[PDB]
């Protein structure tokens, strides 16, 4: 089909980001230089208001919009377009001091002060009366105007609360969810351990480090009420805009846990998708870094995009990134030149429509003066920071027909956010090193070597879609999960999994009597015994003529209908199976019973592409480091060639393609300098 | 005014002694009687008394107990010692916090505090400034005629803060004075605009917490600024009837430096509370013999705080407490060696100190400092390698009494500035472990002690005209006004040195906007468009006179405008680009470092701005790495002090001839040093 697919009314890609005059607005010739600046950084889409709640009620129910009516008619008037923020994410201090309710009391059982952000109490009726009415007020006001393009809800919601209110919240969720029956919460929670078993509704308290915290069903649906709390909140919010502004799409930013730049730990945002008409993230590597190449980080990027892209399979809205460096990190080093340029068309090829930054102009004072920003505190355009900014806009501005356009893929690594909760929670294994997004992002590497499309998916996505499904240590799984699988194999699909698969179910309970009888099946062999490693432990796997090195975890395995493709060689499980493959149905399922060495997954899934005809949207030849990535119209290909080494780079096209900016004719062998990027169309 | 001598106290001798606690000995007469022969046979004679005795002076309100301290002062009197009288504000009697809880601490987290430890005080409770107010008085009324009484120390290490009711009420107060009631002002200076932080009542100000307010960056420099006011403010109600009783008597405070680096302390701004003391004392427990620098880089450091201390009121200071062994609180409490206690000694009062005072004369029997160095151990033998090396380090200062009041004025200065250490190291950006601001300074002192060259650490409380070379590292804060005085210094004639992170902030720690301050880029001829902050392995290097230099942690892009490149960059984007530059303005120079370069540069950048601006030391030593020789000056002669820093033996060779202070002997040409010898000298002006 290949048909685009517009996440918003506007059909160019987006360039600008936060925009905060609420700052400036005793400084009006900062504000006009804005505008003219904004013009030369081919910039035309910001962000405005996540944190002027004080600016526009700076006392209760005294408004001044005046300040915004302005910035809404300038942006306007040079051709821009306006993200308009609803403002929770920081209370006035006249609303704390008024009203204590909406200060958070943290796990320890202690309630906050004013001050920070994203920090209110997410249950407080007060708190949603209010946030609700300003939103209503500024729908009212904006929902029209011409300039409006999208709401941006709240700003990276996060953080849970213990308070009375909250409690009770939760007593009344946890009601729901059981059905009433204090039977089943204890059954589901297994509380006859170390005589926890609850008695009555009002006995159950959110767990802290000064009470509860061994009972991992508790920890467990405590971060679900905290996911569905947090959700509840934003409906609350989305109310005024659903009925006055039912045409302008609302999202709200998500983000990536720091350094692995793993997926956001505190809220399942696979629930939340649901609930958005278009995903937008927030992204801070920390390129340059001295403990990795930037091949591996640019990797753990296109990871997170493939995963925010696959939530809602349609274009994703990269919502902020620095243009040079963040203010927060241990080591605040700035891209280098042709750096930026270099992330953010990597943003494009794995599906966004919008270049997106924090921040549009520095703050002069408090916690982020330092973060980057397209404006400097020298107000230059004399800038490399200005200068690169706004070579990427001239560049997107070339790229209109790049929005909209998806880009199907064979290829889906299955993730879970519950599953990463109660791993994370369980006592076993090692601590250090479960580290299940990583190892997910190492069954990726393989494919984003050899520049395969792939899904990051959850459980809530169509299996049946795919060639190939990759499900790492899908240590916690419900029956229905299993059967789905089950299906999917059968019906012809190609099922991978790993060690620490499979063990308890979505209460984290610990499945009974062996392995699931449909897991069994599917796999043709089961695991008997998880064996964790100290860090100095090694094992191998030998496979296909090559001994691959094992380290943290291995699994013995015993073997029903499956055939052996690879044995441990080293320890007391020395010559038994280590890798397996099994026919099921019309399809295949794979385990991988260890934590193998890089080269190991690239032969394995080197043969799983030859198998099962996995090929790029466009075949490109490379060493490592160049990442090829493609986006999918009716009529062409629109592929990204971008080298993320340091090196130049000789790469091979063996078909004709043209240059996306020049027009240029190109195949053959061609240079790529350092960092740099070719972008180019391919008809269809 | 010739080298005239300045004396801080009524003392013509260099104090020696210290910490005396016989409170803690009041049963036993035998070990009181032992004090005072030990203190005949250790040649101590001046002894810090009171500093914990408050429980001792008055075990139950109102009920006082002053018989053994009129005791104490008569005995220390009759063998021919003084005593430093101190008040006892820094531990109060557990009745006190038990009656009046109102004086026990809330800290950031605004947990009430239970009695305990010490210096731990709400520095804003009427009831303890009343209560301590009062015993000075009595204290000063009973002991303030005594002929032993030299000087009053002011409660004990001032620092911490409390963050109850009644200081948020007087933290409002003062910001209140602060910004003229105007909020708008206040608002302004803090960027609360930010995350919606504007205030728009005065009640709604908070001191900041790790569970409230820890982001705006104005409001927890103006916090420091004010936990530093109401500490001083505590102190001069303190010294209230100190004096209207005994106004001749001069008052002083104890100082600490900051643990490991020796940094100045940092919980307090020091340039401001010098201000209020008559003479400056610190308190230096260096970890001498550790396994992770020399001896000479440890001394180097210790050269460096007492070069700061000594020049807050440019005058001799007070070495107050240190240790004659080893302390207790250390992760490693290793001892000095044999020697090294002379030395060190030896290396404060040839920095400006005009006593050697330790704690303790007598260790703890119980408790948390009973394994703290003390002149007298557990076993109460004079048998002692510690009570032997302090009784010659006495025997040595009473042959030094000529040095006592001597000033040694230095050409060369460094400037630092505390409020510049608090913003700097709030600040989020540039990387946290590699900031390092003291240090750097450190760095900075290196080529000039490993010369011996004289120097001054000042702060912006200073005259900057009187020296030929100022060096102002990482000045990251700086005023309008500060930037004045730094043009006009070198318009004068002055020769300025800043480098890398210098010049970004106000004193609001708001970004000075529209590129760098225009007086700056004047006097530099360039400007600084951007700062690289490094990882760890990251390297870069600069090409400097012929060589190549090692750059790490930072880098600064520069834009030259008058100046001359005299160094550039050599790898990464920025290659071949400028990284130091020098520039003539007015009368003056100003040169701009933009790299954390290796020492090697240091020494090589520094030696031609001693040759230009002939930088020499008072006496002339030919000596290798590890030898200082450091000197005060009297109006008819020179005081020179060299000091074997190295645990080796070392050739040494005057070039003049000289006396030894000691022996009278008149010396010169070469002279062997064993390890850690030190020479004290003497040359006639
Ligand atoms: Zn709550
Ligand atoms: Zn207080």
């Amino acid at each position: 089909k290949y048909e685009r697919t517009y996440t918003t009314q506007a059909n160019f890609i987006l360039h600008g980001g936060d925009y905060n005059p609420d700052q400036w607005l005793d400084r009006p010739d900062i504000l006009q230089a804005d505008l003219e600046l904004m013009k030369l950084s081919h910039t035309n889409t910001f962000t405005v208001g996540v944190f002027a709640w004080s600016a526009l009620e700076p006392e209760e129910g005294v408004y001044r919009f005046e300040w915004l009516d302005k910035v809404f008619d300038d942006i306007y008037r040079i051709g821009g377009r306006v993200i308009l923020a609803t403002p929770s994410g920081a209370r006035p201090a006249w609303l704390s001091q008024k009203y204590p309710e909406v200060l958070r009391v943290n796990a320890a059982r202690v309630r906050q002060l004013h001050g920070g952000r994203h920090n209110h109490c997410f249950t407080s009726s007060v708190y949603r009366e209010k946030t609700q009415h300003i939103n209503r007020l500024l729908a009212e006001r904006y929902g029209d105007h011409p300039a409006l393009l999208m709401w941006h809800v709240s700003n990276e919601y996060g953080g849970e609360c213990h308070c009375n209110l909250c409690q009770e919240a939760f007593r009344e969720w946890l009601k729901k969810k059981y059905n009433h029956d204090l039977d089943a919460l204890n059954a589901a929670w297994w509380t006859s351990f170390w005589s926890h078993t609850y008695t009555d509704w009002s006995q159950i308290e959110s767990p802290s480090p000064i009470g509860e915290h061994t009972i991992h069903g508790l920890n467990l649906d405590w971060k679900r009420f905290v996911t569905d709390q947090t959700i509840s909140f934003f409906e609350n919010e989305i109310v005024p805009l659903r009925e006055l502004t039912p045409h302008i799409p609302i999202t709200t930013n998500f983000m990536a846990d720091t350094h692995d730049l793993i997926p956001f730990q505190g809220l399942d945002y696979s629930k939340f998708a649901k609930h958005l008409d278009v995903i937008s993230w927030d992204a801070y590597p920390a390129w340059h870094n001295d403990w990795e190449s930037t091949a591996d980080l640019a990797m753990k990027v296109g990871f997170i995009n493939d995963l925010y892209r696959s939530l809602k399979q349609q274009p994703f809205l990269l919502m902020e990134c620095t243009p040079s460096l963040v203010n927060w990190h241990k080591v605040n080093k700035a891209k280098r030149p042709g750096m930026h340029f270099l992330s953010s068309m990597q943003m494009i090829a794995h599906g966004s429509d919008s270049i997106l930054y924090f921040q549009w102009r520095k703050s002069r004072g408090s916690f982020e003066k330092f973060h980057g920003a397209v404006v400097d505190h020298d107000n230059r355009t004399d800038s490399r920071v200005f200068q690169e900014v706004a070579e990427v806009g001239k560049a997107l501005k070339k790229m209109s027909g790049i929005v909209g356009t998806n880009r199907p893929a064979e290829v889906a690594i299955l993730y879970d956010w519950e599953n990463n909760w109660a791993l994370n929670d369980a006592q076993g294994f090692a601590a250090e090193t479960k580290r299940y997004p990583q190892t997910l992002v190492q069954h990726y590497r393989p494919f984003w070597e050899r520049d395969i499309p792939v899904d990051v998916i959850t459980k809530e996505h169509d299996f049946s879609r795919y060639k190939l499904l990759i499900a790492p240590m899908l240590y916690l799984v419900s029956e229905e999960t299993i059967a789905r699988l089950k299906e999917f194999v059968a019906n012809g699909g190609t099922l991978v999994m790993t060690y620490i698969s499979g063990i308890v179910d979505e209460h984290d309970l610990a499945y009974l009597g062996g392995w699931h009888q449909d897991l069994r099946e599917m796999f043709g062999m089961e695991p008997i015994e998880t064996d964790t490693l100290y860090p100095r432990d090694r094992n191998s796997v030998h496979y296909r003529g090559r001994s691959y090195e094992l380290k943290d975890y291995a699994t013995v395995i015993k073997i029903h209908a499956a055939t052996v493709e690879g044995v441990y060689e080293d320890d007391f499980y020395a010559d038994t199976p280590a890798v397996t493959s099994n026919q099921y149905g019309k399809g295949q399922a794979y385990y991988i019973g260890g934590r193998l060495e890089d080269q190991f997954h690239r032969d394995f899934y080197q043969e799983l592409m030859e198998k099962l005809d996995l090929r790029p949207v466009l075949f490109v030849k490379h060493e490592k480091g160049v990442s090829v990535q493609a986006r999918q119209a009716p009529e062409c290909d629109y592929v990204f060639i971008m080298n993320f080494t340091e090196e130049k780079q000789a790469v091979v096209l063996e078909e004709k393609v043209k240059d996306l900016f020049t027009g240029e004719e190109i195949v053959g062998e061609i240079m790529l300098d350092k960092y740099e990027v070719r972008v180019v169309e391919k008809r269809r």
